[PDB]
């Protein structure tokens, strides 16, 4: 690719992608970004970390840094630059920190039209327990999910009008002149769509997930009972890819019980449904019955952030964008101006979103192994800021903290 | 009111409503129904443990028996006659049991038309834990919530239209040629409407509800960072009902810290606003400090059917649909067929929602005493089948629970 005011390094192999298949070197390189604030701290920790692990199988990743926000406002007068964008593009894995939304634009928006310039339509993350991680539940080991939200669509594509606004008002006396529906005038206005094209490619990806791992079910998770053509088409358009394009793999509930006596046949994964506003009592007492979860946007995202309180909170959990032979791997945490001052806030997030990106590589066994690392690091009471909190009488600074995890790691 | 199939009873008083208030005799007639299924059980034995309640406190209701579901079905070919909704109308409160939906219409359908007719806008839930009763968390007795969800509006409302419909594809282009919208024609669709009348009924109801019973704090709940002109204008909405019609009592966090230096005098309320998807978590981490939550539907729904998870469940659940000085208490579980007639299941759920129904009227003494003698039970190990599953202790039948939770509320 043609690369600006940065170069790719002499020293690496690009990932490639034929077919739907993605042909993975031993020296690949990944770019990744510091991001802002507590960026520039956790992304080097995680680094060390996942140095140490690829490292420890064999292999070597290639880092090629590129920029975002500030750093890149500094140098390219703009926030999010070409390079960086066709830096993944290029080599479609990449690590990045946290970013800060300028004055002026719309939440997220830097993290926004990265997934929409690299088409990543799917939100992947996994939520499980480490040892010694503080829990208000009783159980957090028993929780295992990974979950696959939608992320193009529903309620958070913002479509929207205001009260009172000319567009919003017109919306309105269109609906009732020709639907002859009758929405309030002080209304404040949005849409909601959920298409075939979207609801399909996002289960593909989470039945071939459940395939490609061994996972014993997929869970369609979706208020189909009041919102029948919308969330109730997520539903159907989820059973028909598992019915249409994996009858070898997929068998539903009814199937289950009826064919198969309630016996789960080896190889064949259960896809099942649920009722959203019921999966939170399910993530609490039938902990051990979800695997893999199959979400629309909004639910994803409740599902997902109410999923990590069980599991220590959201401040650890790792996540993932992901589309079509293409990934990008940051932590579901901010950028946090103060952060106490520098040194003090935890990598942990950011070091697991690193094995969660080894993991799409094909190096789970490496993933696996940081896995345990954090754990035993976290388990022998050295800790940040954050998990001092319940087993208050041990710290160590964030740099300290990666070095410690990184002694863990060379342990096996 | 004239009655077709039913009388009301000889020796009452209506409960009155002028100005803003209810006005309760000593003797209140209320209307009541069995409703379907596990009905004909659980409202039985809540009226017995009302009746104790009544009489100790020196009142007495005067039951008005009318009929919803089947039992309609063969006395009246309707499944929700005219006198029912009459004597509710009337009576201003009424206690029900659940209703199937009959074979093939409008959803939770008979329960939507009871709260249309009746214009019930608020769903109030309760929730709070009772020892003895099974949690998967750690701390169960910190939660104390009453949630407050709009029932009316959002994308629960059910205006929608499947994918290639007419009626779809005519918003679709409509949304393209005047907004520049593209929306992707494989797609069902629909619309989130939130006006200023719905929220401000809602949320001016929750901070009253605040005042009359001393809570600490009134929480709005919103995903407004995502969606500005929806949800963030329930937010604004709700803080504008606060400073304009409330100023006397309520306070921001802002103010909090600034004038009081972070205490709360008594008497002042605090309104403050929080993230939806951040809710899971703070339901359950920083548990005591939620009180009143006043939502939007959907989330109002999703989060209270997670609170309910902290503590036990649905299954034990009391709640309640309510206007201006009228209000419909119901349990929120259903009818469960199977298990009709076999004096097997929990009647605690109606029992609560009696005493939920008790507070309404102002009763609250009354209603303390309800809560306290459930306790009781549950905690002496005396419980029906569904928490002998968890807890072991006293198997007992429906009706001898009943008669428990009356001989604890006699010692009180
Ligand atoms: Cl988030
Ligand atoms: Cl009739
Ligand atoms: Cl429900
Ligand atoms: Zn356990
Ligand atoms: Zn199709
Ligand atoms: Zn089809
Ligand atoms: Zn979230
Ligand atoms: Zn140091
Ligand atoms: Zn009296
Ligand atoms: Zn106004
Ligand atoms: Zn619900
Ligand atoms: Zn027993």
């Amino acid at each position: 690719m043609q690369y600006e005011k940065v170069k790719p390094p002499e020293n690496g192999e690009k990932i490639r992608y034929e077919n739907g298949k993605l042909i993975v070197p031993d020296n690949p390189i990944i770019p990744y970004f510091e991001g802002d604030g507590i960026g520039k701290d956790v992304v080097p920790a995680a680094i060390r970390v996942l140095d140490a692990a690829a490292d420890k199988i064999g292999k070597e990743v290639v880092w090629f840094q590129v920029y975002a926000g500030e750093d890149a406002y500094k140098l390219y007068g703009n926030y999010l630059p070409d390079d960086t964008l066709n830096a993944i593009k290029e080599f479609r894995v990449a690590l990045k920190g946290p970013l800060t939304t300028p004055v002026g634009g719309g939440y997220r928006s830097l993290n926004v039209t990265i997934r929409q310039v690299l088409d990543l339509y799917a939100n992947v993350r996994p939520v499980y327990y480490l040892k010694g991680v503080p829990s208000p539940i009783k159980h957090p080991e028993k929780v295992n999910f990974v979950i696959f939200r939608e992320n193009t669509e529903d309620v958070y594509a913002g479509i929207e009008w205001p009260r009172g606004s000319e567009e919003a008002l017109k919306l309105i006396r269109f609906l009732k002149n020709e639907f002859g529906v009758t929405i309030r005038e002080d209304s404040g206005i949005g849409i909601k769509p959920i298409s075939e094209f979207a609801t399909k490619r996002l289960v593909r990806m989470a039945i071939r997930y459940a395939i490609e791992n061994n996972r014993k079910s997929v869970t369609l998770v979706h208020k189909g009972n009041i919102m029948k053509y919308t969330e109730g088409a997520f539903r159907d358009w989820g059973y028909e890819v598992a019915k249409q394009e994996f009858g070898e793999y997929c068998i539903t509930e009814d199937e289950l019980w009826d064919k198969y006596g309630g016996k789960q046949p080896e190889g064949k994964i259960v896809v099942k449904d649920r009722i959203a506003d019921n999966m939170f009592q399910q993530i609490l007492t039938r902990t051990d019955e979800y695997d893999v979860i199959a979400l629309p946007n909004l639910n994803g995202d409740y599902l997902s952030d109410a999923a990590a309180a069980l599991i220590g909170g959201l401040g650890i959990a790792p996540g993932s964008n992901i589309g079509d032979g293409i990934g990008v791997f940051e932590p579901v945490h901010g950028s946090a101006p103060k952060y106490a001052g520098q040194n003090k806030v935890n990598p942990t997030a950011e070091i697991l979103t690193g094995a969660l990106m080894f993991e799409y590589i094909g190096w789970k066994d490496a993933s696996e192994m940081i896995k345990k690392a954090v754990e035993m690091t976290i388990s022998s009471g050295i800790v940040t800021y954050d998990i001092h909190r319940h087993m208050g009488g041990t710290k160590v600074g964030t740099r300290e903290f990666a070095e410690a995890v990184v002694e863990n790691l060379q342990s096996l």
